[PDB]
């Protein structure tokens, strides 16, 4: 009963991509059984950022929308919280590992989150900045070696009208001992809703809903 229908959260992440360090705070809200969240994201340090905002975005599983059959391993994990590490491999050589802390503390989401980038090639669509958005995404989640584990095919949209391809890999893992799960899907829709002129403010939108596979 602690995670309310309504919750906020605060966010510090530190990244590194080509090189160039950075620093970002923000804060959000949202309705953790509705499946939807909202978030303002700033960066407080090595900003402008040389790069497009899209890779860090998808960079809060408390507010997916679960089924009354498919245990909820991202809630049941509070008051504790959860830990996950991620990979996400793009098509054309870029690589982003992220280590990443979720806690609750005065009833409002603590996340803490480390990234880094590598092997953006310098003629590509993330350096280039040439992406506009992420298309939906299902993530399958399963349960393996006590832990829930993600996979996802993500796509970057280009303004030519092709996309841009990561291969991603999670695994959430909570801190204390929790009930796993059966294999499921996570469908993700994240949007940014509006940024000022160089990305150093940026408002994000996310909905995200488990389901079944078939």
């Amino acid at each position: 009963a602690i995670i309310k229908e309504f919750m906020r959260f605060k966010v510090r992440m530190e990244g590194t991509v080509n090189g160039h360090e950075f620093e970002i705070e923000g804060e959000g809200e949202g309705r953790p059984y509705e499946g939807f969240q909202t978030a303002k994201l700033k960066v407080t340090k090595g900003g402008p950022l040389p790069f497009a905002w899209d890779i860090l975005s998808p960079l809060s599983k408390a507010y997916v929308k679960h089924p009354a059959d498919i245990p909820d391993y991202f809630k049941l994990s509070f008051p504790e919280g959860f830990k996950w590490e991620r990979v996400m491999n793009y098509e054309d050589g870029g690589v982003v590992t992220v280590t990443q802390d979720s806690s609750l503390q005065d009833g409002e989401f603590i996340y803490k989150v480390k990234m880094r980038g590598t092997n953006f090639p310098s003629d590509g669509p993330v350096m280039q900045k040439k992406t506009m958005g992420w298309e939906a995404s299902s993530e399958r989640m399963y349960p393996e070696d006590g832990a829930l584990k993600g996979e996802i095919r993500m796509r970057l949209k280009l303004k030519d009208g092709g996309h841009y391809t990561s291969e991603v890999k999670t695994t959430y893992k909570a801190k204390k001992s929790v009930q796993l799960p059966g294999a499921y899907i996570v469908g993700i829709k994240l949007d940014i809703t509006s940024h000022n002129e160089d990305y150093t403010i940026v408002e994000q939108y996310e909905r995200a809903e488990g389901r079944h596979s078939t």
